[PDB]
């Protein structure tokens, strides 16, 4: 009987705790929190800021009063906006909430407590608390349990599961509820705590013990049962966050696009370089091979740098997007067969060997290519060196016995055949300058030269023609007064000035032959010469050119101009007037110039008193 | 008795004749000749040229005088000559010449022999045939001949020859004269032929036969004695011309200094060039062979070209002196040993010997430096190949047992050691570098490439470097809340994004890296990212770069941003109010962009009324 008033007194100090456990739920959202109601609103602050959510209004209270005056000017201006929302003032100034009445704090807790959690809940004849009992009463109607008020009908605690089941039947399990009040109690605050945010307000110790648990307070945690649902309109801008989550994996499903556009344009372009290389045949001309070799420089200097560049930014794409896979906690991607990053370093190794087998087969067409171009100008080199060579060593070859005119036919054989060879030359020139084109610089095959060939051949065929000469002139000595010595003398000299092989001397080539040899004085370049004209008209039957023929007769009669040797010896007489010995006074009376005398006097063997002549008839 | 009157008529015949041969023995100085002197002068003309030629004086006469009066006006101008001379003038006149008077013209022709042969002969007292009989018993003082007139003394013929003996006792003998009248006499005639110059004036048979030989004529024959002296003294004419012969012999002399000049300076020219050819070592370094081989290009475009043509041009020379000396009938020119033609040709095909000796060297020389120039770069590059494969074949090896602990060190072990391969590379990159300043094209030696070699380095440099990291990062996979596969994707990145082995990201470089994973929209390049350096500051904590355990403690970071698998579940579930299936219409209550809600559509399967997420906790 005694119970009633020693309850009232347990109840406050429930009632403290969870209107404490009611101010920090909504402020916890702003960092604060607070100890104690009944000592920590005596400052004026942490009231304004659990205003200022439950109300969503800026107030400005100074952010830490030190004197009464400012915590009293706080509550003044932070009341102000309570009352201006219809709460029950009644009793409280703000000096009584600075003193820190306990009676008067928690009923100015309870008031904004109806105000802000269920006010709307007044419905044409009901208050905040009937109204809300209503709810309660119509939520657990499938369940065995008796609600009469917010203490007897809470204190099996049956009633707080049957509400959480029929919001969310997900989390809690109806079929369990027995004897356990300490189970059902923990069971349903756990699940409130863990899943519908709202913190364990309602200690589990504190009502199994009680008569009653206090109305406010379990009044206090149903604004707890919607502070659940205020939490989770507030979670549902948690849920906009993965609207963020959902905008990353949609951008990271993008790259995988980016990806499989690239690992396709590098499996394209390179299966498409490949068969280039494995499509050309390589050259046989050098130039060609030169230009053969010279795409394949220009592959590794452009293409193949771009080859092995985008494999690796793709292999670098893949694990950057499967970076953010692993860290976003989704399963790996794993890219369609043969366009992962060790497939496409694969292809890379495919064309690293297209490459090194074309660049072989080029090598090797360069070296036979060179070698054919040797080939070309050393063995036909060889053989034409050796064949005129075979003529010269048979022209150089003093001895024959046979007879002399035999001698001629079969030399004029052997010059017609080696004339042949001519032919065989400029074929040989061509190989050679190729060589030079193709800058080659040694030759293991031959250590001819064209010049050497050219040389050699001219050379030869010049000694069988003076031969065939010399062996028809000592034919022809017996029938014509001209020694076969004599007659080389003139075919050398008259082939010496022909410049050509036509076979005359021009106006022009005549006077240079006798300018040589003297018989006018060196005026051939310029002048018109009418003694040089008088004599080429001369010489020239109608050949407008001298003939040999002609030549040999001219000279002919240049010799038959000179004394006889017997001749000679009695102009010699007539001068010393029949003397052996020549005196140089009996001379001087002939009047010959002194160079002459001299000349005379320095050639011939002196005998007494004068000079013999006796070793000129030798 | 009667001899006498007998004898005056067959000396007139005698006469006649042998002043016709006193007459045309001059005018053939002038190509003229007449038959007879008693109608040959009828005209005139005949006597003019014989004035003309004994009288040094011209006159003109009419060529061919046909009429009388011509040929009379003819001889008084022509006998007016004879007239100024002091010849005796006595009977004659024009018309008695005319007319072919005998006797008279005989006589005529007698007083131009004394005026024009003998008349300074005259002598203090002395007439013309006085004098020269004086002289001519002066001559013959020696011989035992009897001369008392120009007939009797001379019959014997005795005389003629003492004559001719006294003067030139070199053409005929005296102990020969006997009973030989037709032998002395034909002696002295032939002899006055032949050397003296003058005709047989007198017949042989004419003289032996008759009593008396006619005075006038043997008188006669003794201006042709002096005609022997006069002849002479116009053949010191004839002997002047032995003076251009003198002068023909003095320049063939002088031709064979110039010979000899030449040809000793094509000697010394020659065994000089030989012994510089001979006197060049091979070198060793191409760019000196290839100067060296063009050095030999140098000498047969230039110097060879003239050693050729002067040995040639000497040869002609040569040739053309004795053809001079073989026409001038002097014995031939030999030239002083080793310089005649033959020899001359001889240094020729000496020094066509020393050049093809030197360019085998040479080409030799060319081979062997090309031989070594692709060894040089193919044996290391070989070697080299070789290792770095070796390497490479082993972290390829995916089998080894062995603890993860003991895989790292030894792993750690052959890179370090790879590593040291690094260094014998750019050695190899010079020996390919100078094969392309060689312009070699083909290597038999190696197919590899330097660029193969450096690719293939850096590429198992790379192998390794990622084997170790990953295998490091399964052993801190324990202590650390990081998956070994991502500390991969994290260094890959990284490493992929730090330019240099600088062990940083610069400012630079993060921006880079993070653009790519879209952690700010792509602002990289321009602008200063107020949010970007914001975020750098906080990364680098004082490295002033992004150390890779900055790097990971970032990443970290952005990964524990994201949702749990059942922290995500509980997302889901309070978008659904607790239930499994998501309708578009409770989803689209929480108000998602409807992109999100397409792309949760065509993500999860659908079950029911709305889509499952069960799939999603896997």
């Amino acid at each position: 009987a005694m119970a009633d008033s020693e309850l009232v007194a347990q109840w406050e100090k429930v009632q403290i705790k969870t209107f404490t456990k009611w101010v920090n739920m909504h402020l916890a959202k702003k960092g604060r929190k607070i100890n104690d109601v009944t000592t920590d609103f005596k400052n004026g602050v942490e009231l304004c800021a659990l205003l200022e959510i439950i109300g969503e209004t800026t107030i400005k209270c100074v952010t830490n009063p030190k004197m009464r005056i400012q915590m009293t000017e706080n509550l003044d201006k932070a009341l102000r906006f309570i009352q201006s929302r219809d709460v029950k003032l009644t009793g409280i100034g703000p000096t009584d909430i600075v003193d820190g009445n306990v009676k008067l704090t928690l009923g100015l807790v309870w008031t904004l407590i109806l105000r802000f959690a269920i006010s709307e809940l007044s419905a044409e004849g009901l208050s905040a608390k009937q109204g809300l009992l209503l709810w309660c009463q119509k939520k657990c109607e499938p369940y065995p349990v008796k609600v009469e008020n917010f203490s007897e009908s809470f204190k099996d605690g049956k009633v707080f599961c049957a509400l959480i089941h029929r919001h969310r039947p997900d989390l809690l399990d109806w079929e369990t509820v027995g004897e356990d009040d300490r189970a059902n109690l923990e069971k349903a605050f756990d699940v409130a705590e863990k899943e519908l945010g709202i913190p364990k307000l309602l200690d589990v110790d504190d009502i199994v013990n009680m008569p009653r648990p206090d109305e406010r307070s379990v009044m206090t945690y149903v604004a707890a049962l919607y502070k659940v649902f205020s939490s989770n309109d507030q979670v549902e801008k948690a849920g906009k966050r993965a609207g963020n989550f959902l905008d990353l994996l949609r951008a990271t499903e993008g790259m995988v696009h980016d990806y499989e556009q690239r690992a396709q344009a590098l499996k394209e372009n390179i299966e498409a370089a490949i068969n280039k290389m494995n499509g050309v045949e390589p050259s046989d001309e050098y130039h060609q091979v030169k230009e053969q070799i010279n795409e394949t420089k220009n592959y590794r200097k452009g293409d193949k740098r771009a080859f092995i560049k985008e494999q690796g930014d793709l292999a670098t794409l893949f694990g950057q997007i499967n970076s953010k896979l692993r860290g976003m906690k989704r399963p790996v991607y794993v890219a369609p067969e043969g366009l992962d990053p060790k497939s496409l370093e694969g292809y890379i190794a495919n064309i690293s060997e297209a490459e090194r087998a074309l660049r072989s087969k080029l090598n090797t067409a360069m070296r036979n290519c060179l070698i054919a171009l040797r080939k070309a100008f050393a063995d036909p080199a060889n053989a034409t060196d050796a064949k005129i060579n075979e003529y010269r060593t048979f022209v150089t070859d003093e001895t024959s016995e046979a007879p002399l005119e035999e001698q001629v036919a079969t030399l004029k054989a052997k010059l017609e055949e080696l004339k042949q060879v001519e032919a065989q030359l400029p074929p040989i020139e061509e190989a050679e300058k190729a060589c030079g084109d193709a800058n080659i610089e040694d030759n293991e095959y031959t250590d001819v030269s064209f010049d050497d060939l050219q040389f050699n051949y001219e050379q030869t065929v010049s000694m069988f023609e003076k031969k065939i000469v010399y062996i028809e002139a000592q034919i022809n000595e017996a029938s014509s007064g001209v020694t076969a010595e004599q007659m080389q003398e003139f075919k050398q000299s008259f082939d010496a000035f022909n410049g050509g092989h036509n076979g005359i001397l021009d106006k022009l080539e005549f006077r240079s032959c006798l300018s040589s040899m003297g018989l006018i004085d060196i005026d051939f370049t310029g002048g018109e010469d009418a003694q040089y004209d008088a004599i080429y008209n001369n010489v020239t039957k109608g050949e407008n050119g001298v003939s040999f023929d002609n030549y040999v007769q001219y000279m002919k009669e240049k010799n038959d101009e000179n004394p006889s040797p017997e001749q000679l010896n009695e102009i010699f007489s007539t001068i010393a007037a029949g003397k052996d010995s020549i005196t140089e006074t009996d001379m001087q009376k002939a009047g010959m110039s002194a160079e002459q005398i001299e000349y005379v006097k320095a050639n011939l063997p002196q005998k007494g008193d004068g000079y013999d002549y006796a070793a000129w008839v030798k």
